[PDB]
């Protein structure tokens, strides 16, 4: 879990600025790493955030390497070179619609892991997906993600940093956090992906988005995006809890449409 900064390169540049992100190499057992270390420069937080990713085994998530306690903490993960999904697709705009479905389908198996896990992320969004290639997705930014305790389905907040905008209604009217709210999150992830990383209700306020939800109302089909994606969009967005589907029949309908999409193609 502890790692030995004598084996850690930092680059001077910084990928993002809680702290920043910056690229560096682990020298390891042969081969030297490429690595990608968030740093604090909030340590209970960064520790839980590592605690939770040392429990986590699965290709569509960020493998943590370990942590450092140097001139800062340090947080090490293995390198997904192409950056957040947000940010790529917003610079590639011409990424074809089975690419997309694909990438979505990706994100719902790491998340179907997570559920089966019983962990909860509470900030899954394109901003939180990483790109390996333009053909390998996988979810980071562990910081709000709880382990659920044996006797319960969710994680229930003690008061209310939120990205209101991803929440489910009872996120925000009973601050309860399942895998089913992550369903919500996902819902809204997949909007952002087929809208080539634009940010979901654009010009609203939190409370106006609220109001929205409220009525009934939901965001609309983005340009080109397939029928059956809006309507798993829709369905991610079941206002009732009990009714929203969990990831597992979630990444069965994509795996099912990308499979049609791969075949018709
Ligand atoms: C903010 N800008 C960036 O992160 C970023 N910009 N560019 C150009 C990048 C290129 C590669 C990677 N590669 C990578 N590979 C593995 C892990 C990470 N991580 C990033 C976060 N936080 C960022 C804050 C919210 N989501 C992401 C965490 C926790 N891990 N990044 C990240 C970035």
């Amino acid at each position: 879990v502890y790692l030995d900064r004598k084996l850690l390169t930092l680059e001077d540049k910084e990928l993002g600025s809680f702290g920043t992100v910056k690229k560096g190499y682990y020298q390891m057992k042969k081969v030297v790493k490429t690595v990608a270390v968030k740093i604090l420069k909030l340590k209970d937080e960064l520790l839980a955030e590592a605690n939770v990713m040392q429990q986590l085994d699965n290709p569509y998530i960020v493998r943590m390497i370990g942590i450092c306690e140097a001139e800062s903490w340090m947080l090490v993960m293995e390198m997904a070179e192409l950056g957040p999904l947000n940010k790529y697709l917003q610079q590639n705009r011409h990424v074809k619609d089975k690419n997309i479905i694909e990438l979505v389908h990706q994100v719902s198996m790491g998340m179907k892991y997570l559920e089966e896990s019983n962990f909860v992320h509470r900030d899954l969004a394109a901003r939180n997906v990483l790109l390996v290639t333009q053909h390998y997705a996988k979810i980071s930014d562990f910081g709000l993600s709880k382990a659920l305790r044996a006797d319960e389905n969710y994680y229930k907040a003690q008061t209310h940093k939120w990205p209101v905008k991803w929440y489910a209604p009872e996120c925000i009217n009973y601050y309860k956090f399942s895998s089913k709210s992550d369903v919500w999150s996902f819902g809204v992830l997949m909007w952002e992906a087929f809208s080539y990383g634009q940010k979901p209700y654009r010009g609203m306020k939190g409370s106006e988005v609220t109001a929205m939800l409220e009525k009934g109302e939901r965001m609309g089909c983005p340009a080109g995006c397939p029928r059956e994606m809006y309507d798993l969009m829709n369905l991610c967005w079941t206002y009732d809890v009990e009714n929203r589907p969990g990831f597992a029949a979630v990444e069965l309908r994509l795996r099912n449409y990308y499979y049609d999409v791969v075949n018709h193609h």
